[PDB]
């Protein structure tokens, strides 16, 4: 069982959110499974510089341009790079220049993801040929349609990570991107009158995969599939439909190993984390207090996210005694929203606006809290990575949250199944309730400690989650 991952991102070499985690830990778990599993990335100089030892496998002319095809290996997994560098050598965000702008040809750059993708089924490489190629988000969402064009000579899965990003483009670019113009109906990839690259994933793929089993239920409703939702409702019903939830990686993100905090500590040895708290203070500008709950977010500030109800909830939580660390980047309304708040409570709320990976992990091993309060969430990996670490998630009930996190309630608390807290909807109120709720346990501690110690047995395993998938392929063929 031979099977091509195609996508944009993979930790630690390229990373915008949790789908690199997912990039970055899946191909070695499967492999562990019995799966040769192999990863397609664009050469991104970031990617391009970490694959030392890539070989050319073939120089390629295409609708975008040549290509050369470079493997190699990382972490002892096989990786394809797409060398265009017309196309890929830019520096920064793979998506967009400095200004913030989607790359002008980006219909272009990504289009050619998803066929250097579907030739790999034809042979691309004379040595190795996916049974199955496997698409992760928009940006591989043509892949799939170039199989079906080709006659399906492999078997697809389309995997999303995120439905709220379409990947638009106007229809006039199906002259530029080498498909049937056939392919532009409703029954294709058509979505409001323009090209879209995830309708065409979801369309063209033998089997759709969603990141936890909650959002692919919630991804068959025009509350969370955004005028999808009647294509995945079909599919649905054609049994084309299915959710595997995310694993976390160990090799990174375990307290009893991380090498990024002042201390590490076990699920046995808790006191031991209390340092990394200290630091955490200091380094904020914080009150150092060990008496006080420190709540805490890392995440990119968008809408999805619901951090608007934390700034709204914010006086509420300084007023019981709280403390805020807060790490992301995103929108500026956000941005300055946080920033203005640590200005206004020095001492009580610490914020740091950027991208620093090193920061998050002595976050996740110092807080109490971590703050994850989604309008919308596939999986959400910020929350796993706080069960792991004993920081207590802090979650609305939706998508991968709903899951993974179970609320303080007296009968989970009965059944020593309660690993966190849990709110419904999406307004500063309920949230404000589930924080209320945090602070009573607070004054419980040993009750806190009995929570923690249950959210770190919780286990997300990468190889268990490869098992889902295996099944999916060799059901596929
Ligand atoms: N500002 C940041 N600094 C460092 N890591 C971040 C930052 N924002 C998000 N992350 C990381 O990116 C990943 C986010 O994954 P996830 O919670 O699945 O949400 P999303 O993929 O929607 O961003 C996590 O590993 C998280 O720690
Ligand atoms: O905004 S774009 O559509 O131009 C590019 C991406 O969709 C932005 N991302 C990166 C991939 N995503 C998953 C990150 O884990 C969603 C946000
Ligand atoms: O699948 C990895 C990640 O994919 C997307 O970025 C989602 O926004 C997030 O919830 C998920 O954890």
């Amino acid at each position: 069982m031979q099977v091509l991952h195609v996508c944009s991102e993979m930790f630690p070499l390229l990373k915008t959110g949790g789908l690199a985690d997912v990039i970055g830990a899946l191909p070695a778990a499967q492999i562990a499974d019995g799966v040769d599993a192999r990863v397609l990335l664009p050469a991104f100089p970031d990617i391009r510089r970490g694959v030392t030892d890539a070989q050319v496998v073939s120089r390629r002319d295409t609708f975008a341009g040549h290509i050369t095809l470079l493997f190699g290996h990382y972490n002892g997994v096989g990786i394809y790079l797409i060398d265009a560098p017309h196309l890929y050598d830019r520096p920064g965000s793979p998506y967009h220049d400095t200004n913030l702008f989607a790359y002008t040809d980006n219909v272009l750059r990504f289009a050619l993801l998803g066929w250097v993708g579907a030739e790999m089924a034809s042979g691309l490489d004379p040595f190795w040929r996916p049974d199955v190629v496997h698409a992760h988000d928009w940006h591989a969402g043509l892949a799939p349609a170039y199989l079906a064009a080709r006659g399906r000579p492999a078997k697809s899965v389309f995997t999303v990570h995120n439905l709220a990003y379409q990947g638009m483009f106007y229809a006039h670019h199906m002259n530029d991107i080498q498909l049937p113009w056939s392919f532009f109906n409703i029954h294709g990839l058509e979505f409001n009158g323009q090209i879209s690259f995830l309708k065409a994933g979801l369309y063209y793929a033998d089997h759709i995969t969603a990141v936890s089993p909650t959002y692919a239920r919630e991804i068959t409703e025009p509350q969370f599939a955004y005028g999808m939702e009647g294509l995945l409702q079909q599919r649905h019903r054609e049994g084309r439909l299915s959710g595997v939830l995310n694993g976390v990686d160990e090799k990174i993100w375990s307290p009893e190993t991380d090498l990024l905090l002042a201390s590490r500590y076990t699920r046995d040895t808790l006191e031991d984390k209390a340092e990394n708290k200290r630091q955490l203070q200091i380094a904020m500008g914080l009150k150092v207090d060990d008496k006080v709950p420190l709540f805490a977010v890392v995440s990119r500030l968008t809408s999805q996210k619901g951090l608007d109800l934390v700034l709204e909830a914010l006086p509420g939580l300084l007023e019981q005694g709280g403390q805020l660390a807060l790490l992301g980047a995103g929108d500026p309304v956000l941005q300055e929203g946080f920033l203005a708040a640590a200005a206004e409570y020095p001492g009580q709320v610490g914020v740091q606006i950027g991208y620093h990976e090193a920061f998050s992990h002595r976050i996740m091993g110092g807080a109490d809290v971590i703050l994850v309060p989604s309008r919308f969430e596939p999986c959400g990996l910020t929350q796993l990575y706080g069960l792991k670490y004993g920081t207590l998630p802090l979650v609305r009930r939706t998508g991968g949250l709903a899951d993974t996190v179970s609320d303080c309630s007296l009968e989970n608390l009965a059944d020593g199944v309660a690993s966190g807290f849990v709110f419904e909807d999406s307004n500063a109120w309920s949230l404000l309730r589930a924080i209320r709720r945090a602070f009573v346990l607070w004054s419980r501690p040993s009750l806190w400690r009995f929570v923690q110690r249950q959210a770190m047995a919780m286990d997300f395993s990468w190889q268990v989650a490869a098992k889902s998938y295996r099944e999916l392929y060799y059901r596929l063929k």
